[PDB]
This record gives C-alpha cells, sequence and structure tokens, in this order.
C-alpha cells in the first residue's frame, strides 16, 4: 500500500510505503508520525503525542492524540471544507519521499446525480487502461463489460438487466487516456467519448450501484510543496490489485 483511502485510519505501527520501497510513512505506537528512508533514517516527523494516537485521512491528514484532539494536520488550504470532501480525498506517498493529498471532482458520469450516493464503493480503473473485447469488471451486483460487438455495457448481474450502454457497435478498444478523456475507438476513429480532454489524466470509477464516473487528479497539497492553488500535472504511478486509490507521481521542480 502506497496510499491512504478516504477515512482510512492508521495507528500503532501501521504504515504505507512508496512504490519503489525506499520511503515508509508510519504512525508509531508512541504517537509519532514518521517518514523513514531505507527503513533506518527518519527524515521527517510530527514528533510524538503519546500512546493511543492515530492518524486519519479525512480531507486533511490529521493526527489525533488519545484525548481526541488534533495534534498535527496537513492543514490544506481550501476555502470551503465540505464534509462530503472527507469521503473523497486520498493520499499518495511517492518514490522521492514526498507525499500528497488529492481531492478529485467528477468530470463525467453515466448518469447525472441529485446528490452523492452514501457508502458507495468504487472500483478504480486507472489511467492507460485499454479495454478490449471480453474485458469486464464486477463490483457487487453490477458488471461493466467491453463486448465483442464493441458495446460498452453496465449490467445488473442478478437479475440480468441492462443499466447503461454506449451503443458503440464495431469498436475495438476503449481507452482511459492521459489527456483526461475516455474514448472508444474503431481503429483511429472515435465512436464515442466523454468530452473530458483537459491535459490531466483520467481514471474511471465503476460503482457497486451500477454507475460509471470519470475523474481527474487534483493535487491539493504535499509535504514538500505545501498547499497548491493550481493543480500540477501528475503522472500515473503503478496501479495493481493491492491499491484502493489512484496512484500518482508529481515532478521535483516546475
Ligand atoms: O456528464 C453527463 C452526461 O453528458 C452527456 O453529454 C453524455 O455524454 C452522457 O454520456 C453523460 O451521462
Ligand atoms: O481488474 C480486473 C479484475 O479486477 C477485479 O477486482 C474485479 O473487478 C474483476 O471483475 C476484474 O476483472
Ligand atoms: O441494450 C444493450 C444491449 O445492446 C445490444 O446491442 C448488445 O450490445 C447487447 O449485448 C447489449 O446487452
Ligand atoms: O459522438 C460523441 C458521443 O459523446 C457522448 O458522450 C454522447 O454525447 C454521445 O451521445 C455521442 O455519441
Ligand atoms: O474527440 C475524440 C478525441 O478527442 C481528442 O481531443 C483526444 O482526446 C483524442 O484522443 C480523442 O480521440
Amino acid at each position: 500500500a502506497s496510499s491512504l483511502a478516504p477515512r482510512q485510519v492508521i495507528r500503532d505501527g501501521q504504515f504505507i510505503t512508496s512504490p519503489n520501497g525506499k520511503y515508509k510513512l508510519v504512525m508509531q505506537a508512541d504517537g509519532n508520525l514518521v517518514l523513514y528512508e531505507d527503513g533506518t533514517k527518519p527524515i521527517w516527523n510530527t514528533t510524538p503525542v503519546g500512546p493511543g494516537a492515530k492518524a486519519v485521512m479525512e480531507f486533511n491528514l490529521n493526527l489525533y492524540n488519545k484525548a481526541g484532539q488534533v495534534a498535527w494536520s496537513s492543514n490544506v488550504y481550501t476555502a470551503y471544507l465540505f464534509e462530503e470532501f472527507k469521503d473523497e480525498a486520498y493520499l499518495n506517498l511517492q518514490d522521492d519521499g514526498d507525499f500528497g493529498i488529492f481531492s478529485d471532482e467528477a468530470k463525467w458520469g453515466s448518469i447525472v446525480l441529485s446528490r452523492p450516493e452514501v457508502g458507495v464503493k468504487n472500483k478504480i480503473i486507472p489511467t492507460g487502461t485499454v479495454m478490449v473485447p471480453g474485458t469486464e469488471y464486477i463490483n457487487g451486483n453490477y458488471r461493466l463489460a467491453f463486448q465483442g460487438d464493441g458495446n460498452l455495457v453496465i449490467y445488473q448481474i442478478n437479475p440480468q438487466v441492462v443499466i447503461w450502454a454506449t451503443y458503440t457497435m464495431g469498436a475495438d478498444r476503449a481507452v482511459v487516456q492521459e489527456d483526461g478523456n475516455f474514448v472508444i475507438y474503431k481503429g483511429t476513429t472515435a465512436l464515442w467519448h466523454t468530452h473530458t480532454a483537459t491535459g490531466m489524466p483520467a481514471y474511471l470509477k465503476f460503482t457497486n450501484t451500477g454507475k460509471l464516473f470519470l475523474s481527474q487528479p487534483t493535487l491539493l497539497w504535499t509535504l514538500k510543496r505545501g498547499s497548491l492553488s493550481k493543480p500540477p500535472k501528475v503522472i500515473p504511478g503503478q496501479h495493481g490489485p493491492l491499491d484502493t486509490t489512484p496512484i500518482w507521481s508529481w515532478p521535483h521542480d516546475y
């Protein structure tokens, strides 16, 4: 795990580790949140608040002492801290040892929403994913399938019901692009797309409620760079089954 999901809590020796293995962020039993290099050299810390402490990803990364007070915080500079942001924001620790907080807004959906769904669980489909006939994803009682015929379809599994579909007949592939657009293709012809080309890479969220959203990463803060007012271009990191969030990396200088 190189990341923290929204609301995720770490404590009592729990940690995350950069993709390359070199950096480790650990919430120690003594209540000190520490960044280690090569498992032996502490390069940054909050300093300890004592036992019974925890750190939690809730828009900010916040460190709580046993008395429930906030002893350290990322202190991300936003103007409006909507309590629905706390279920959306996640954290990556990257290969140069910097760590950063993302809160991404949806840019496209298979359906327009009245209001967020509560306790929805998302299957991340990351940047550079190339779907191909026979590709499918299962999340709960819903199936997302790129089919032989080229249709991208969401099915309710039980009972079988079509919930949504692109009707892109003949398409050969579907691509979650680095430019921020999700596009379905016959050869080089775009049959369908999400109109989300922004130069910021895309990922998809397929829900256990039978819906599909495209978001793009919005880096808000890093330990080394403090709060950011504009979001810098990031690059997709290595996404596998162990990771519950998108994975990103961001450059050293500008
Ligand atoms: O983002 C909301 C909607 O916008 C429309 O133009 C279409 O592209 C739909 O596919 C989408 O559900
Ligand atoms: O990403 C490939 C696979 O990942 C697993 O979680 C599930 O979503 C599968 O349905 C999917 O085929
Ligand atoms: O309406 C959705 C249906 O569309 C049809 O054209 C086919 O692609 C089916 O596989 C799919 O279930
Ligand atoms: O061709 C562009 C496509 O973009 C989609 O998001 C919708 O607007 C489709 O109805 C359309 O076919
Ligand atoms: O309209 C379809 C096209 O939109 C473009 O701006 C890019 O994202 C292309 O990759 C995509 O094929």
